[PDB]
């Protein structure tokens, strides 16, 4: 699979494409610090039933590194714009992580776009700390606190690269390869280029701030709820944002939602978990296109 | 959880494995030759969460009853579908490899309106010639075939040597099982009287009209096959056994409502080479099929 790239908004996104292109639509969506790479396993396993697109963020793996904020509301803009660049007038949304906020706020605002919807450890607002990963990861609580602070924030993200080389492994059961993690790395050689990778967890919308995304992260659940387009959720054991418990109520709370029980699983489960997910995926919109 | 049941059968019995919550759709799951519901141990887990999963052994197989009878391809269909009537289902997806998979087009033939959907690998077709048994670097099988099927020669294998479970088996299987994987599929089989529905099977196989009558039936069900509304899955392996990939890719295009599944390197037990990419197929299938009705 080549990467290729779209002029976006006077900058570009990198993208992976792959599938033949008369059938349904699937945008695969990834999160912080991550890039279409992690999609890398799964894409063939889907492409056989899907015309697969997976764009690299705004500021992440191949795409431009504009002079921006890169806010969550900053995603927004680039995916929409990348959409509309790329003539999709509907698909089904594969996503993980802040991919998963970027799908529930497409949907909210466009309804008619969404042919389903297949997430896993996805944020949700979240009224206090006690809603962010679970009781026996109070280290993952103190140290995203820290990357909300002023200072200690850029010195463990931006500096050390804490996210890149900590989190992101610590969220992975297995070991990665050194080709597996190199591309991790590349596309964040300097602290300027980790701007987008510390900006995201302070858009994480814990005990009501920032206030702009706790409110339309709010109204995006809301309409998730009310939504009647196919659903799959994917849990790991014990996840990290989503523990099986909680996934079991939160499929539950929702319409024409399946749970998909993955296993030993942290954060970033398509790692640990690629041929499950393409398999699964695949499955379900050769199903949803049959009917 | 899954539990080992026994039903009461036209006089005899038969077992199943049972496992998903009972208010879920069901999913029949059925073997081939020479094997039981043991060749579904390891995908029943990976659809038990979205579908009420139930796999019977086919009368003569596995934990089932060894009535006397002929073992032809009809007393199976009469077993199946006295089975289906005493488990009180109505409706199911057909998860089906091999004579089972002969059992499910035949079932779907009759019963179109029973079938929620159709999963299936490795299946039996009406064959004109030898040709059409098998693909042509495996002119070895068609001559142990013919012998299968030739009298007395195929006593002396399958009942006095036990080849079917002993070579056919392993033979269709790209990884090597396990000695505790393997020991369930023997232990149906103890003595030559025993193995006569492993015998019968290659003889009922529809190859050149005989039997006519089941290559009658396995034409008629292939019809509606064709031309079958509900939505279908085929798994291929590569090189597969029955069932090329090239003549995989042909069969699922000229259907309707048919996605096909590559799974890679395999031969004809597809199961015990790609359980969880079967499984985790199958479970999104249903739950996407079932999210839109
Ligand atoms: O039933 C299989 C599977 O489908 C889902 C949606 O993917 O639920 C559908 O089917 C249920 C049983 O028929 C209905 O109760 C439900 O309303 C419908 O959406 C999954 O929830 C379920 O595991
Ligand atoms: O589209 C994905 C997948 O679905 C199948 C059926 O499972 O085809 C369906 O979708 C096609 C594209 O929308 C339709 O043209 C077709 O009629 C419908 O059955 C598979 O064939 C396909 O790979
Ligand atoms: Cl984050
Ligand atoms: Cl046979």
């Amino acid at each position: 699979i080549e990467i290729r790239r779209a002029p976006v908004l006077g900058s570009s996104m990198a993208y992976r494409e792959t599938g033949a292109q008369d059938a349904p639509v699937v945008l695969f969506l990834h999160g912080n610090p991550t890039s279409s790479h992690i999609w890398r396993n799964i894409l063939p396993l889907v492409s056989p039933v899907a015309h697969c697109i997976a764009p690299d963020l705004i500021g992440f793996g191949q795409s431009g590194k504009p002079d921006i904020a890169y806010r969550f509301f900053d995603h927004v803009r680039y995916l929409d714009a990348f959409i509309e660049q790329r003539g999709v007038t509907s698909a089904y949304l594969v996503a993980q992580d802040w991919g998963t906020a970027l799908a529930f706020h497409l949907a909210a605002r466009r309804p008619d776009f969404v042919r389903g919807l297949a997430f896993m450890e996805f944020i949700r607002p979240m009224p206090t700390w006690q809603d962010f990963h679970q009781d026996h990861a109070e280290a993952a609580r103190a140290v995203f606190r820290k990357f909300r602070t002023p200072g200690e924030g850029e010195a463990m993200i931006l500096e050390a690269n804490a996210f890149v080389e900590r989190v992101l492994p610590g969220g992975i059961v297995r070991k990665l390869g050194d080709e597996e993690m190199a591309p991790y790395r590349t596309p964040f050689p300097t602290p300027e280029s980790r701007r987008p990778v510390l900006a995201f967890p302070r858009e994480l919308p814990i005990a009501g701030e920032p206030a702009d995304v706790y409110e339309a992260l709010q109204s995006a659940h809301a309409a998730l709820a009310a939504s009647s387009y196919p659903k799959l959720l994917f849990t790991g054991e014990p996840g990290a944002l989503v523990s099986p418990e909680f996934a079991e109520r939160f499929a539950a709370s929702l319409t024409r939602c399946a749970l998909i029980r993955l296993g030993a699983g942290l954060h970033y489960l398509q790692e640990d978990h690629a041929d499950a997910i393409g398999r699964s995926v695949a499955g379900w919109i050769a199903g949803i296109e049959a009917v």
